[PDB]
């Protein structure tokens, strides 16, 4: 076990999308933890995993990476812990914060709600309607956006206008824009493992297609990535691996 | 005739944001005997539940969460009314477009997130942002304090909208609260005076200027007692109803 570490993204590789793991899916990992060392990354933060994976899931997983690393467990203890306005500093936070505020305010919407920007260790999300909103707001939105691009449009524009300060922006899920450091996507947690001497990093996920939040771990040299429809998928390659 | 006991919540039926105790609630089922008793808050109805139980509906004989814009009467849902709906959505885009583009020239230390909750019944806007730490909150209500950035705020908001129907309140350390004028606790009034009660007694523990209490405390078509906590409130009501 201890030579080898299979790394899962949780959303739509372990479980299904925002919902609790499956009982079979959990027991495949234990029975799977007893050939190989498991983690999981993923962008939500600890709570969340918690609410999905179990309250004890630093118990269950030999590493747990809610925001993609930016929180970090090794064998149910904490590691180091860094977070966005440590390293951008307050001005390039407000620089960011204030551009996106003023943007959102010129946005012409069916409707805008709260949480227009959701303040996180690792990264900014970014929403023109709001994050509070309704599930039957969100599909609007999103169905709008698919139409008038204004999430695409806004990201150009961010790109634009902060070229060159060390930051990423990408579409993320129905409503909203990510903005975090270079190399805060999950990559980040490869920081906590590249010099353990395990022999293979194995990786799954979902969305390893360019744009996607496993597209970057998945093409990095330091993992050997596989791309799952859903754990079921995940099951099958890791039994294979691992017979 | 027949009577209406109206209770806020923190602070007059609960000690602030906890559970009722046993000897409140079962005290309240007794007066009950005697005169129509209801609940009033600016929580929503799962808080309500929390702090009252799972079944309050049917504990009480009116249940007002977020100040009456949700209704239950005798254990049904009678009607709901949102800031949306009631200003419609280009208002409400035109009041938060403002807003935003207001905080984004506001100079400060730090900014955070959230700088506008949206809620039923009000906006809560934070020139730092709702989800700031508890350090981070003091560090802004000092700043404020000498630099008066959220008074500035609430009259610049006052000027540009509140012939729209708006209040604008300075609300705890870091924020503003936005709400249509009379959306404080007398908004669940309009589902009572009609009843034909010969007297509805309020009670609540903020009944002074800038408590939430205060305005449905001061309207004539209550009666209202100022409690000190829930153990005063026991004791103005078994006087009322011996
Ligand atoms: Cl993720
Ligand atoms: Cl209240
Ligand atoms: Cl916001
Ligand atoms: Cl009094
Ligand atoms: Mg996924
Ligand atoms: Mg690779
Ligand atoms: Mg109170
Ligand atoms: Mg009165
Ligand atoms: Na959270
Ligand atoms: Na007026
Ligand atoms: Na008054
Ligand atoms: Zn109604």
């Amino acid at each position: 076990p201890m030579a080898t570490l299979c790394l899962f993204d949780m959303d739509g590789t372990l479980t299904a999308p925002r919902q609790k793991i499956t009982e079979e899916m959990d027991g495949f990992l234990q029975k799977l933890r007893q050939k190989t060392k498991i983690g999981v990354v993923g962008g939500s933060d600890f709570e969340k995993l918690q609410e999905q994976l179990g309250n004890d899931v630093v118990e269950k997983y030999d590493y747990v990476f809610p925001e993609n690393g930016l929180v970090a467990y090794k064998d149910g203890k904490l590691l180091c812990k860094q977070n966005i306005q440590g390293h951008l500093g307050e001005d390039v936070i407000q620089d960011l914060i204030n551009y996106c505020l003023s943007y959102i305010a010129n946005i012409k919407l069916p409707k805008k709600r709260g949480t227009f920007i959701e303040f996180r260790n690792g990264m900014l999300n970014v929403s023109p309607i709001g994050r509070s909103c309704s599930q039957e707001e969100r599909i609007e939105f999103y169905e709008l956006d698919k139409k008038e691009h204004i999430r695409q449009k806004f990201v150009a524009d961010l790109r634009k206008e902060f070229a060159g300060k060390g930051l990423t922006f990408s579409i993320g899920g129905q409503i909203s824009i990510d903005v975090f450091p270079e190399g805060w996507d999950k990559r980040y947690c490869l920081r906590h493992l590249e010099h353990a001497g395990y022999k293979t990093i194995y990786f799954f996920g979902d969305k390893t297609m360019p744009g996607g939040n496993d597209h970057e771990i998945f093409t990095d040299p330091r993992t050997v990535g596989y791309t799952v429809t859903a754990p079921e998928d995940t099951r099958r390659i890791c039994e294979g691996l691992f017979p």
